[PDB]
């Protein structure tokens, strides 16, 4: 055993490394993590700000911001990696070869590796939230399947007026997100208007899609289904158990998440809510346009090994390790005898992952045992597949064949001088988007009256600068 420092943090988690995933790691590798990040950390954006304040560099560097990582890597906090790989890392190697938007992806803008991404299956699974409705309050109120946002409001008002789930109460939720921002909570409320709050793509050109007009028609809408109780109430202050919560008490009557997670619930609750049917719907067309901008991105962030690290040969070893057949299939599958078992040479996973008995989704089972904790290795859509309902099979099928998705962006990488200005902007405009957003759609103010006021001071900020990095970069 090796005691090697990590910081690594995952949906407001510290990494604890015994768990079981991380204690099968520890005996096939020797390398004993200790995290610097605590138990009661969860905001890993501060808790990453603050490290970096604290003195000596932890061996290991996980992070959700690439840049981030990239910029520590520039100043000389994380080194190069990839002559490391070169000499001491086959696996890797290998897969650098055998995928060259993979390997671009791990490559700043000086030429450097100074971090292995936490890569989603991209080529096999790119779709990842889709449109979902509650079939069974269609067939109750004899509702046709909307397929225009306008039909979505005469549905949604009539789950909200005609008690769906039968109890007498006017307690229905007909649409709600799940999310542990508010920047979250706009992205599942802004693409039903082909709106985004983030960076997008528009042929080839980067625009900043807070400061678009389908946006101010999106907050328009949304102040108006918020007021007449078609949104959750709590839309903005329920964390990440709103699905669970809404869900398991048959009160949530429509949602925009992800699409195998989501379709878990139907064999989940089926017999705590009879019939109980939440369905994939292909998302709904505004004037024309039937597209989604859910997507994944080719990875979520990565790690790095620092330069206090003093054996940084055995870490890319241990970085290796991640992208062997067994490393690679423990951190997706988790534990052989446990998770699932090898059936004709793969993982089948056992009805401890398929069939909770508290009704945990598959996905939340997995996470529990230390397995899809996001570091810098590579998913491989066979697990998700193993777990993902009939109907969630169907439904990756339904949105590729439909060609209704829309490629997320490129990772933007930058130099440091170019992310330092790209942030001071882009992190100040999101404040503005997040205050004005939510004062909107809660009603306060008048979207009409303040938008111009809004662009302008997004242009205050120096939005058109930050296109021009944006730009520069894709
Ligand atoms: C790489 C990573 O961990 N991504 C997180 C998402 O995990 C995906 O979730 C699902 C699914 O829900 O069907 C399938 C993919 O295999 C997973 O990689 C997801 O995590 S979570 O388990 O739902 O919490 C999102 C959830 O956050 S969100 O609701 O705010 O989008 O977080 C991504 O990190
Ligand atoms: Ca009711």
């Amino acid at each position: 055993p090796k005691e090697t420092t990590i910081f690594a943090m995952h949906l407001g988690k510290a990494l604890d490394p015994n768990l079981p995933v991380f204690v099968k790691a520890e005996k096939d590798t020797n390398i004993k993590l200790v995290n610097v990040a605590s138990q009661n950390q969860t905001d890993q954006i501060q808790a990453y700000n603050l490290m970096l304040t604290e003195g000596k560099l932890p061996d290991i560097v996980s992070y959700e911001l690439s840049a981030d990582l990239e910029n520590l890597g520039i100043e000389g906090g994380l080194i190069p990696l990839e002559d490391l790989i070169n000499q001491h890392a086959p696996n890797l190697k290998k897969f650098f070869e055998e995928n060259p938007r993979y390997k671009k992806d791990a490559v700043a803008v000086d030429g450097h590796i100074y971090m292995i991404p936490n890569y989603y299956d991209y080529f096999n699974i790119k779709v990842s939230q889709g449109y979902f409705i509650r079939q069974d309050w269609l067939e109750k109120l004899g509702l046709k399947e909307p397929r225009t946002v306008d039909e979505l409001y005469t549905t949604l008002k009539a789950f909200r007026e005609k008690d769906p789930n039968g109890n007498g109460k006017k307690d229905e939720v007909p649409f709600f997100v799940r999310a542990n921002n508010v920047r979250k909570v706009l992205t599942s409320l802004v693409d039903l208007f082909k709106a985004s709050p983030i960076w997008y793509e528009e042929n080839g050109m980067v625009k900043y899609g807070p400061a678009q007009k389908e946006f101010k028609h999106a907050i328009k809408e949304l102040s108006k289904w918020y007021k007449e109780g078609l949104i959750d109430e709590e839309i903005f202050t329920r964390g990440l158990e709103s699905r669970d919560y809404l869900l398991s008490n048959n009160l949530g009557g429509a949602t925009d998440d992800w699409i195998a997670s989501t379709s878990s619930y139907n064999r989940n609750l089926a017999d705590k809510i009879p019939g109980f049917n939440l369905k994939l719907v292909l998302p709904y067309e505004l004037n024309g346009n039937a597209k989604t901008r859910h997507a994944r991105t080719t990875y979520l962030g990565g790690w790095g090994i620092s330069k206090d690290a003093k054996d940084p040969v055995s870490l890319i070893k241990y970085f290796d390790y991640w992208y062997s057949v067994e490393g690679r299939r423990l951190w997706n599958f988790g534990i052989e005898g446990s998770e699932y078992t090898l059936v004709d040479g793969k993982p089948v996973f056992t009805d401890k992952v398929l069939k909770n008995p508290d009704g945990k989704t598959p996905l939340a089972v997995l996470r529990e045992v230390g397995a899809q904790y996001r570091l810098g290795a590579f998913q491989d859509a066979q697990y998700e597949l193993g777990w993902a309902s009939e109907s969630a099979k169907a439904g990756y099928k339904y949105y590729m064949d439909n060609d209704v998705v829309l490629d997320e962006l490129p990772i933007l990488k930058y130099t440091k001088e170019k992310s330092k200005e790209f942030v001071s902007i882009d992190t100040a405009m999101r404040a503005v988007v997040e205050e004005k957003a939510q004062q909107w759609i809660l009603g306060s103010g008048d979207i009409d009256k303040e938008w111009d006021a809004y662009i302008k001071r997004l242009e205050n900020l120096g939005l058109s600068k930050a296109e021009q990095i944006q730009n520069e970069a894709f």
